[PDB]
């Protein structure tokens, strides 16, 4: 509260440790549904269902530009690019187990390098 603190969570590294985890995201073998922007002309449904699209690129130029106040935010847009895979793709598609598999991938480095 007013003149009553927890003590200061060292935060100074934490936009090189998020991009860090977002080039090895990237570089994932399975990371190719995510590497770019859904083409919303060429996929029929994704534009009116999915209201909050998201992908690797976009992350990497928010990261950049300062775009992201603290690290939960960007895990939340991280979450988003699984979150929206699994909204439209079934889990037995390539594409489900990819955003499955990378879920996975994220939540270890989250909590390794975090928690």
């Amino acid at each position: 509260s007013m003149s009553v603190k927890k003590p200061k969570r060292d935060d100074s590294k934490d936009l090189a440790l998020c991009s860090m985890i977002l080039t090895e995201m990237e570089t994932h073998e399975d990371a190719w549904p995510f590497l770019l922007p859904v083409n919303l002309k060429l996929v029929p449904g994704y534009k009116k269902v999915i209201k909050k699209p998201m992908d690797f690129s976009t992350i990497r130029e928010k990261l950049s530009s300062g775009q992201y106040p603290n690290l939960e935010t960007f895990a939340l847009d991280v979450r988003l690019v699984f979150d929206n895979c699994e909204t439209f793709n079934e889990d037995d598609s390539d594409i489900g187990r990819a955003g499955h598999n990378m879920r996975k991938y994220f939540e270890k480095k989250w909590t390794d390098t975090f928690k």
